[PDB]
């Protein structure tokens, strides 16, 4: 039934595993959080712009332009989409070690045990004590967008998603969305003489969309005895593979046949002379077959233009880059490794004195990466031993500039390209993402493993209904209202399908394992353990431990 | 039943054609070979590396690096995948002339009439005669991988597939596969001062996969009376088109309307002045319509970076190139023509004194090729009669180098690109290939027309069970064993679906035809005929004789 | 049916996993070996004694006495009982990481493809070549003891079990058993004056048992077309736990309550003064409660007399010792760590030049160990700060001897004792063992995890039936016979029940993982990989990776 003094829900954060048959596992993850909600700092939708001239007013700073236009709303969203919400670290280990692939199934959400209190300040003076007491008749406004009418706004982008710690309360993210505005920002280099345009445009009758929660949604009013339940949402998605691929474009197919087995363990085997070797190559005019020049089924990974900034009406932005292995040469940006910035709630440690903590994720697929300094292009007709003019190296100055090299602007993507789909990032990463409404769609989104084919799971929006004092003028500019805050429990259930991996290999596979403290190894256990004062940290776990045969 | 002195199979190499209805033909190809098998030169799995410093130790030789790491196995594979196995030359003619498209259906395989003999050397001395006699109790080990657990290893890559001549015995290919290892090879040009790293890495706990036939498979033991039969495998593939496309990007759509018909056969027709011509173009600011500048539905073929070497962890390798027509300008590498190297068994001639024979296949689709020296890019705003600075030609030195030109690094592939699927190569070419296990897959593999969507046909592995002498120490390093070899018949049946072509054209179509000896024409008949001593040669037949309307 | 030239069996070494429901896994392990068998070096049962006086004739060498009495038999046994036979290393990893407990179910065995050959030496002289040819009518004698009438003789004790490598042939162990004889060996120390008895006794009419295979068994004669199959044997055993226990006797129960949480991460918490602390202790006369003196539910592990040699009629022998953790003080013998000696077939490496390889297994249960130097006994009435006479330390000379201390002779075993059951040793270790026929039985056998409650699986015995020349005198002392050897395939199927482990822990659990080469870590991958020449090694894997809560 429900009422004052009766709990409307239950607190379940534990995770379960059912084995449904051969190799098939149904993973059910319950997660629950206490959520703290403040009266919004304004009652009005607001259209605001940030234009930072201090940064962009002077040359070469283009990359730091923040200028944009957004709609600020009194509403706040509860966003459950990150991996760190749903699983505790060991669960991620257990899944990552034993399962070949995994897929989303369904999502449920509930809100219950709403509590709303009002603040009053008694004994005015040096003491200035605050008094807290329940308003039983106050309500909380709740809205879910099933039809995805509102702009879709993943909270993890800013790391505003619900915290990762079951026993720590968490806060919603205030809901906001971009608004169409035009920006002109000229391109300059350091200490260049000239003037920078650095302007923003007036509103566009064509492009302007202003949405209002109240007009687009059905809002449920929740008092204390009330509870809200989302229906069961079902994902339509492709499963993702949990095993990394080691197998490079030069490891494909049949190896050459050795002449004879080596005599000692230190010796190296020998091959038929490249002049006499049989095989298939696309090089013209030479009689040779070499492991490097032999034809392969397809291109694995591809060179990408990196630190590419392109400018449409909105301004400059960096082109995304498909995450790939940073090779032995370690260069991150060419292969587009991800770099996260996050706070204590999602990570870091309460021991840390820094405002944020930062981590750089490297792709775990050791095949498709590109090591640029060793890439080169050779002139035609092909020749052995090219001279300086017959080969283009990564040391070659492009357009007469020192630090720019063709690998910056070179794009090898083509019909023969094949690359692995990047991997989820356990504590911090976006589980699912909505697909763009464009006709021609990208092969994959960069940050999120899962993309909803038809309709994304809805966004859950909340605000406190305003409490008004005795004196209210509808025409007044300033609004006096009772100081009020509230708390409620958020609960959700996330079902996943996964399948155990086979092992055909003789040798032991690599695994995710804890390690003794006292060595600096990344897996040293204390990082997963509480401190004396209760400080705890949650750090990215490597994913896809087990190798797989690509071909 | 079976037993000593009873044949367990029959020898059928002939090909059949059923006409199932209108235009539909079911092609059934039987093929059989006598296979000679030697006792393996070692009993042990071996992990060996070839690292050739002599070639790579000195600068600019990067392209010839063979360095890799492989697992050597005592097992040998019987690989039936090439076109030259299944068909005799005339069959290929008959199919290639009359049929619009063709598709794989099913594959069967059998092993029968196993014969195993032992070798002993009598009368030791100058005579040193060898004696051959049957071991009736010896067995041959046979394993098929249906689940494709082992690394997939097409034998044609090295041209080790079963021979193309029904009456000549053939040998298996020894089975081997790559093993993960890291290589660092620096990039240098000729006579460059410096040092070359040229190193290889230690084994990787992450990436190491060592597979063993015995652990991954079910092995059947075959004595003389025994026979082995694979079940029927079914392909899921897309059919391939047997007719070439002539129609270039400038042949698409409606031609301009001529003013009037010419007066004489030598005269040329005239068109409405380009100033007054109606049409559609993407050039801004000019009032013109020209056959070159008019909009076309799509890009046919595309410029490709050619002699592109990219380096991942394994080392440098050449990026594959979609085969396209070499244009009148004949340049092969830009359009990525295939070049085969093969032996007498698969080709060449027993008359030849060379170790191998070589052939360069040119694409038969005359539309999508690119002739680079005539490609150019023009500055914006567009203008007629560009000056030297307003146009980028293929004579223009890129990065201040003589032999490198933008067409080397230029990549035009894009959403508007369309190209024909390359064509099978009759005597030597890979019929089917397994698809990579990556999430994002290439549009086509380069060498093989057919790609198995789900699960490739299994690989068939054989070895002789070891015969041990009286004295066997399990702990001894060296293994003494009876010299032994064996032979067996391999039989297979390959079913294909194909459809007769229509002919709507007035004029005669081109065909594949024999030609009298005494002229040097490529089709001169004697190349398909035996010699006096029995020497025979089998050479690539042109494919896709009949033209087709693309649009 | 069967016959010459028809294989009677199939070669399957692969392993399977079925998931039968929630958490339950049925593990089926097939294993197959080629077995090489020599004509026995004698046709007669022989009663032989080894009495080594050279070692025992001089004082203090008692520990090396080998003297005993055995019955030598022409028969040889095929013994499949070791872990290294049934699993490849990765399988052991996979099981050891994911499964809480495991139990035996059933065992099958088969013999097939018997091949028997005869040896003759042709061309007598410097060449002296050997000729090998089949004897089709020769037979091999096969006997299985289901009723366990013969003395039970695990082959792993001497490491004579079938090899661990599927692709390497292996040899049987010659069957033999002890025979009752009495030995008198006096006890002496180094350089002690006196005489050593060092005698052995005459046969005992009471105790003499001489068994003969032919009289106790049904022997099957196997020619080439013959095959032999054991029925399905079923184990009755208790499952064993795959998770180690960390929880010491001082970790049991509720911890004391701290006064307050510490201020900083470096600080230590404080407890209520031991004078005022509540609790339960068995110490009389003192008002205290200390973590060391508080009562615990039971004793975990116990002190054991170590290097204890006791002598019955047969001679001196070391008393077995329950394997327990060697503590930080590392002392192995007090806690009875196992030490294995094994050859290339079962281990070591073909790279090794030593005759054998040796490994010392440490218990993986970190609770029940004893660190002796820190054990002590304190006088009664109890007191704080004991003087020298009030405490017995491990530095205290017992019986006026330097190196003997009470922990040598001290035995703490009692009703309150509890200890974990030791763990299987993957490459080398005894899977099952037969229970002694005594009325009062040990709680556990030391080497073997599993003990058959009722009737052990039978022992499989083989020999070659003798081939006689033309001249045979039954009364002759020497027996001339045809040199003959044979080979056959052994196949077996071992079914196991196991259950997946839950994980409730926040932190990541420890796992068995491969590790990159180049660091000396025990798990460095290359030890599981073949060498260039095919040398391979198989080393003990740590077991029971995952911790468990004892109480
Ligand atoms: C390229 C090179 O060899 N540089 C060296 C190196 O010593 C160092 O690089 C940086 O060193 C400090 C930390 O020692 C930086 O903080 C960078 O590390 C951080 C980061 O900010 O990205 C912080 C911290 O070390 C790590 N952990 C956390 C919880 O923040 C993370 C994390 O491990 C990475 O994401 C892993 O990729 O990285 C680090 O790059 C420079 C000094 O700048 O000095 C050179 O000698
Ligand atoms: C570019 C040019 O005009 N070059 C000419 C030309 O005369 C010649 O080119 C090469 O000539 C010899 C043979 O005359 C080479 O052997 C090349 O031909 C081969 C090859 O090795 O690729 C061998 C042989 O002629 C052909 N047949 C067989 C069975 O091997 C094959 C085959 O026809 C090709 O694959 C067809 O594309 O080609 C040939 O390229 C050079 C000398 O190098 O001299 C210039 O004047
Ligand atoms: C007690 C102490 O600190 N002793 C050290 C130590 O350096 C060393 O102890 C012995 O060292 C050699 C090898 O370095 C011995 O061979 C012993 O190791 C062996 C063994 O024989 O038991 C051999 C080898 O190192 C290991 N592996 C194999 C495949 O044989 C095995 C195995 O790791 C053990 O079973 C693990 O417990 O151990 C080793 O005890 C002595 C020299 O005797 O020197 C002192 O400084």
């Amino acid at each position: 039934g429900g009422g004052v003094g009766v709990s409307t829900g239950s607190y379940d954060n534990q995770t379960h595993y059912k084995f449904l048959g051969d190799g098939w596992v149904e993973i059910t993850a319950y997660s629950t959080r206490m959520v703290h909600l403040n009266m919004p700092k304004s009652e009005n939708y607001c259209r605001v712009r940030v234009h930072n001239t201090n940064d962009t007013g002077t040359a070469s700073h283009m990359a730091m332009d923040d200028a944009h236009e957004q709609i600020w709303t009194p509403w706040s969203l509860v966003d459950a989409n990150a991996w760190g919400v749903w699983f505790q670290p060991s669960d991620w280990q257990y899944i990552s070690n034993n399962m070949i692939h995994i897929n989303l199934h369904s999502l449920d959400q509930e809100l219950f045990n709403v509590v709303i209190k009002t603040v009053t300040e008694q004994n005015t003076g040096a003491e200035a004590i605050k008094v807290y007491n329940n308003d039983l008749t106050a309500a909380m406004m709740v809205a879910l967008d099933s039809n995805n009418i509102l702009p879709y706004t993943p909270a993890i982008d800013n790391q505003e998603t619900l915290g990762f710690y079951p026993w720590k309360p968490t806060i919603p993210s205030p809901y906001r969305y971009y608004f169409s505005c035009d920006r002109n920002l000229s391109v300059t280099y350091k200490d260049e003489a000239g003037t920078i345009t650095d302007t923003m445009g007036l509103a566009s009758g064509l492009n302007s969309q202003f949405f209002t929660i109240e007009n687009t949604q059905r809002i449920n009013l929740l008092r204390t005895g009330d509870e809200y339940a989302t229906g069961t949402y079902y994902f339509d998605t492709e499963p993702i593979r949990l095993t990394h691929t080691w197998q490079t474009n030069r490891h494909l197919g049949q190896p050459p046949q050795i002449t004879e087995l080596p005599s000692s363990d230190t010796a190296n085997a020998t091959l038929t002379a490249r002049g006499y070797r049989s095989g298939l190559t696309q090089i013209q005019g030479r009689n040779d077959v070499t492991e490097a020049t032999r034809v392969r089924p397809a291109q694995v990974g591809f060179c990408q233009p990196h630190d590419n900034f392109e400018t449409s009406r909105a301004g400059p932005f960096k082109v995304p880059v498909v995450p790939a292995d940073i090779t032995q040469g370690l260069d991150h940006d060419a292969n587009g490794s991800l770099r996260y910035t996050y706070d204590k709630q999602h990570g870091q440690s309460w021991a840390s004195q820094n405002n944020k903590d930062r981590y750089t994720w490297d792709a775990v697929n050791y095949d498709s990466g590109r090591w640029t300094n060793n890439c080169f292009i050779q002139s035609v007709p092909f020749t052995s031993e090219p001279n300086a003019n017959q080969i283009l190296t990564n040391r070659d100055n492009l357009a007469g500039k020192t630090d720019i090299h063709f690998t910056n602007a070179f794009n090898s993507y083509g019909p023969l390209t094949a690359f692995p789909h990047p991997a989820p990032i356990y504590p911090q990463g976006q589980i699912w993402d909505k697909e763009l409404d464009l006709e021609h769609k990208p092969r994959l989104h960069t940050q999120a493993p899962f993309v909803c084919k038809n309709n994304a799971p809805g966004q859950l929006l909340v605000r406190l209904a305003p409490n008004l004092t005795d004196q209210y003028d509808p025409n007044s500019s300033n609004l006096s209202r009772i100081v009020t805050y509230g708390t409620f429990f958020w609960k959700g259930k996330l079902t996943l399908k996964a399948k155990m991996r086979p092992n055909a290999t003789w040798n032991p596979v690599f695994q995710i394992s804890a390690t003794n403290q006292g060595t600096n190894d990344y897996m040293s256990i204390e990082r997963w353990l509480p401190t004396a004062t209760g400080n705890i940290t949650n750090v990215p776990l490597l994913s896809r431990p087990v190798a797989r045969n690509t071909y």
